[PDB]
């Protein structure tokens, strides 16, 4: 009976990423490799030992992309790409930072965007003394329907209202002008 000792294996390996800002350093020396996974217990083990993205110092960011996908613009599987983009005011640290970026690893994770999951690339969250941000990166700024698919279930997901809306960007353009709004 093999569910009483086996790991459950996720879709994808995955790779989580943290940066801090060091002014010592280029900003590709600063962004190093936590750890990958490919497991739910294995991502539950690497979440429950890191710090809430809340308690992260202003200036860093983690992120968590596919195996053999570079968390930067210039990786092929991001440069035609682009991100929906939350926007997170400062009380919103407070109240919303932790369980939407904890909402958007399992949207990853989950491969919670149907057909359309093998468009997500991974996602960003950027703690900022003037606003943090979450981001889920995708593959190609262009497929219309994927990403609107993708941001309509994204919104639902983080449980925000109609009287939200959120922004597309490509990263060819934020290297705000949204490509799409959902
Ligand atoms: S936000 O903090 O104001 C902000 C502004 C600009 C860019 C970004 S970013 O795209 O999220 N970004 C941070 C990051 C961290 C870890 N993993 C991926 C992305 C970022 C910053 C600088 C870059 C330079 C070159 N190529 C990139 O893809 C970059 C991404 C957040």
């Amino acid at each position: 009976n093999p569910e009483h000792y086996i790991k459950h294996p996720l879709q994808n390996r995955w790779a989580l990423w943290f940066f801090k800002n060091d002014k010592s350093k280029t900003w590709q020396a600063n962004l190093r490799l936590i750890s990958k996974f490919d497991t739910v217990e294995d991502f539950w083990a690497l979440y429950n030992h890191i710090q809430l993205s809340s308690n992260l110092m202003p200036g860093c960011d983690y992120s968590l992309f596919k195996d053999g996908i570079e968390p930067m613009w210039e990786d092929e599987k991001n440069k035609r790409g682009g991100r929906w983009l939350i926007t997170l005011n400062k009380q919103q640290r407070r109240s919303d930072l932790d369980r939407f970026w904890l909402e958007t690893l399992l949207c990853l994770i989950g491969e919670s965007f149907d057909d359309y999951s093998d468009d997500v690339c991974g996602a960003v969250v950027n703690v900022r003394a003037k606003g943090d941000k979450i981001a889920i990166w995708t593959t190609e700024c262009e497929n219309r329907d994927a990403v609107t698919h993708i941001g309509r279930v994204y919104k639902e997901r983080l449980g925000l209202p109609p009287k939200i809306v959120i922004g597309y960007q490509s990263h060819a353009d934020t290297a705000t002008k949204n490509r799409f709004v959902v």
